[PDB]
């Protein structure tokens, strides 16, 4: 029922995802320069370095809207790529599926203990 351990939680799932190769293409922005046509595509970049920053300066509120920016990554890799069987775009689903069976504990435990501090 701590509604505060998400903050650390979320610390700890991003350095997880730091570690991991497959994040290797999400860790800073999109240099436009090797991808010009990017912001013709992409309204929003995202990247991992941007929601730790985020997570850091205290500009997260709850750990939906960790989910909502990191998910935002992954949709801009999707809504990028050429091909479903791109390298990127292939890291970029697993890495997810690594994120989304982490972070649903975090989400969970968030809303439960709100859920108890509102009884
Ligand atoms: C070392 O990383 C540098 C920053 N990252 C980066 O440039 N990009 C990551 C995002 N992205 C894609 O999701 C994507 C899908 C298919 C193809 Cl290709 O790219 C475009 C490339």
């Amino acid at each position: 029922y701590d509604i505060q351990a998400w903050k650390k939680q979320c610390e700890e799932l991003l350095n997880l995802i730091f570690q991991c190769e497959d994040s290797e293409p999400f860790r800073q922005p999109v240099d436009l320069l090797e991808y010009p046509d990017y912001r013709d595509i992409i309204d929003t970049p995202m990247d991992f370095a941007t929601v730790r920053e985020t997570l850091e300066a205290g500009n997260y509120e709850s750990p939906m809207e960790l989910c909502k920016d990191v998910r935002l990554i992954f949709s801009n890799s999707k809504a990028y790529t050429p091909s479903k069987r791109s390298r990127i775009y292939s890291m970029s689903l697993r890495l997810s599926a690594f994120f989304e069976e982490h972070i649903s504990s975090v989400l969970s435990d968030y809303k439960s203990a709100l859920r108890f501090h509102k009884r």
